[PDB]
DNA sequence: GTCGTTCGCTACATGTCGTCGGTCTGC
DNA sequence: GCAGACCGACGACTGTAGCGAACGAC
């Protein structure tokens, strides 16, 4: 069977987050953006297990389930470097395990979602070995809570530890993180690492697996491409509407290239912020070979529908009127990822004119993009000839 | 016209811990 | 005067009350 799903989420309890962000709410997004399966995320913390023990069912001794949504315990974690670190737990045990196993380590374990742990990567790389635990540097081209903002490689910041997977982020996409030939030897992950359970946060990026049922072990794997269970398809964020696709200043957001930035030594000129390398100069940087695998699954560059709708009616992503098309287009159809690439643009059509226009501006790639850096997303315009326009004329 | 309804932009939070400037000290 | 110890502030890790102001069925 055929399963879509995002193991990269905050609970309530991280910072910066959504007070939303509950199971309930969680899996009845989830289910109306056709999301299978999703990760629990901040598993490290007692409150949260409570929670899922209380909301939830379970489905063996690692797999729950909530308003027919699976759930796999994971858990993004901080380094004594202060770099984000995913962790996917196969059972309880074994997370009540590697909690108990790192208390001693660690201040705000019983307190926070993402918590910070006083421990080297290659020590928690090897504990997680140790419980069979899966472990991935999660969003590893960050300029600010990373691996490659830190570290050069992965032999360097793992040692004789040994990873399962890479979390690719949305500013990155397959293509340029196969472009690192050591890369190649590991399976991608596209996540959201995401605080609210809105339609353009929650599922934003997703993973679909081929596989017999829906439990961990058949995760695992489709992730080591085992037993004709894979990871089938990456749907993900466009990388130039990422936070971090180029290179731009912290406070006043404008773009600078590689050879600026080194000129005036990340120091922002008009503005005095501190710019932080983008991921796409990182990735350039870190280049090896212009080879890719061929067991490589595609990726599919995405962009939410919300914010289509959005740029589409004129108005702001949390209007109601979007809410409402929104609404009205998953009602109709299936999820997302259908209106966005599978579904006929006659067929959307039919729902409404412009947002199909603007669909297939987009898959034909004739939809301008403003690249986002720096910590600001980046931006999508129509043309106006694209809009003005009839639908049989158009292709 | 009328007054509920909704839009879009500004401010602010919850805390841990680095980075980044500035400041004190003891020489 | 200056190396080293000391200090404060600043922001990710974004989401959202909230607040005038334009809006839209009667
Ligand atoms: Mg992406
Ligand atoms: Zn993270
Ligand atoms: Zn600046």
């Amino acid at each position: 069977m055929i399963v879509d799903g995002d193991l990269h989420i905050h609970s309530h309890y991280s910072k910066a987050v959504s007070k939303l962000m509950t199971f309930p709410i969680i899996a009845e997004n989830a289910k109306l953006k056709g999301l299978n399966l999703v990760g629990t995320g901040d598993s490290l913390n007692p409150h949260w297990e409570k929670e899922l023990l209380k909301h939830s069912k379970p489905i063996d001794d690692g797999t729950f389930e909530v308003n027919g949504v699976k759930f796999i315990l994971t858990c993004e974690v901080e380094d004594k470097r202060r770099v984000h670190h995913l962790l996917i737990f196969p059972t309880l045990s074994q997370v009540r395990e590697f909690r108990e196993k790192v208390k001693i380590y660690s201040t705000n374990i019983e307190s926070e979602g993402r918590p910070n742990l006083n421990l080297t990567a290659e020590e928690i790389a090897e504990m997680a070995n140790e419980l069979d635990i899966l472990i991935g540097p999660a969003h590893a081209f960050t300029p600010w809570t990373s691996l490659y903002k830190e570290y050069d490689s992965l032999k360097d910041a793992y040692g004789d530890a040994k990873i399962d997977f890479l979390e690719l982020g949305l500013s990155a996409d397959s293509d340029m993180a196969d472009m690192i030939k050591a890369h190649h030897s590991i399976p991608y992950l596209s996540n959201s690492n995401a605080h609210s359970p809105n339609p353009h946060r929650l599922g934003r990026e997703f993973n679909r697996f081929e596989v017999k049922d829906v439990t961990f072990e058949e995760i695992r794997k489709a992730i080591k491409g085992v037993g004709g269970r894979k990871i089938m398809l990456n749907a993900g964020l466009d990388p130039r509407l990422g936070k971090y696709h180029l290179t731009a200043c912290s406070r006043c957001y404008t773009k600078y290239t590689l050879q600026d930035a080194v000129s005036l030594s990340w120091k922002c000129p008009k503005c005095g912020g501190i710019i932080k390398k983008g991921v796409r100069d990182r990735i350039l940087e870190l280049a090896d070979t212009s080879e890719k695998p061929k067991d490589r699954p595609p990726y599919v560059r995405l962009a939410p529908l919300a914010e289509i709708i959005a740029m589409v009616l004129g108005k702001g992503i949390e209007s109601k009127a979007v809410k409402l098309l929104w609404n009205r287009f998953l009602r109709e159809f299936g999820s997302e990822i259908r209106v966005l690439i599978d579904l006929p643009i006659e067929s959307i059509a039919s729902v409404h004119e412009g947002v199909a226009k603007a669909i297939w501006a987009y898959r034909n790639n004739k939809l301008i993009i403003v690249p986002g850096g720096g910590g600001k997303y980046g931006e999508i315009r129509i043309p106006e000839e694209i809009l003005k326009a009839k639908i049989e004329d158009l292709n």
